[PDB]
């Protein structure tokens, strides 16, 4: 009854990727670069701690509104489901990836402001 | 050790811009998260947020009452003890931002 | 479109084993959760948790007051719109266990 | 400031798998099988989704706890932050994959009663 559900904070690697399906539904894909801090003891400030990077999938109006409004570097807060997809190699085998099939996202207002504009 | 929470939803009403006496920026808004399965509301959930500095002030100028936002945050809730209990909740938000499910948004850093 | 909440805490009481006058069984605990960073205790958090079925039946069977938990489930919320407002939340609890944490435990399929 | 944090459940593929750092200190892996369900229009019950895999790490005490009290078929609730960890293939390139820190994890009691014992 219940996925496993995630949200993410982190920036877009690159510009959202836009394609269509054969059937004309929209589909964006993009990484969302979540750069996590340790305290870092033994004196010293902060220190970023390693990134995370996460394969995003979203649809239809909700991936079209994703390519209108995000590029490269914008900051983002995502909620999804965590999913697994197979993939091919070169050398036949079958390797998994996890990404997050989008539910919702949008612009953090951490460090930038947004002008709205509803559908 | 903190609860964090996830909510997605509408604010109820703009959101309230102030000051601290120190001169920090705080702003107060309450967002209202309608579960639906175009048929059948759920429960309605209210949702006290506050949150602090640069964030605050970018919330006063990009959202208003219906604003469609996800929040993440920390769940914090208060017991007035009394005359009679009484209880609240409030969510510290670390980051929000407006839902592009059903919108755009022109964005500008800094 | 549900908020779902994790928590994490310790029983404040025996979970209340209940039947309604369906049959069905119904449990009631409720979970403090307090934050630490063995220095400084943080704000205590009190979620009441409401489970059924068979979860019912095991969690009265398995956990007491003080057992540490792990609960995940949606946030609920009510208001008594009054003579004055007042608030209350719950969790709707979708799945819960004993955290291995600070224990171990002996485990018994059905 | 924040990780990024999961909540999973679901059954242990295997018993635990623990081990000892040449420090004396204990590590325990296990795999998470998270079975979702959809409705499954166009008439018919319910109807298992695409399982999702995650490999879980823990440490220390907590790990000793989980390889006393867990084995292969456990449902379990987790939680716990997202890492990336960097492998190497025969073929020479790293392949990364997302795994989970677990903060904490214990067995669900939705089909299963437990005797807990507090350290």
């Amino acid at each position: 009854a219940g996925d496993t559900t995630i949200t993410v904070v982190g920036n877009l690697t690159a510009d959202p990727e836009l394609r269509f399906t054969p059937s004309g539904a929209a589909v964006a894909n993009f990484t969302v670069a979540s750069t996590p801090r340790m305290f870092d003891r033994q004196s010293g400030e902060w220190k970023d701690g390693e990134a995370l990077f996460l394969r995003c999938n979203i649809w239809r109006e909700a991936a079209e509104n994703v390519a209108e409004s995000l590029t490269r570097g914008s900051r983002v807060i995502v909620t999804g489901r965590l999913k697994q997809r197979s993939f091919e190699t070169r050398e036949g085998e079958k390797r998994t990836v996890v990404e997050v099939e989008v539910d919702e996202i949008g612009p953090s207002l951490r460090y930038a402001t947004a002008k709205v504009n509803k559908a």
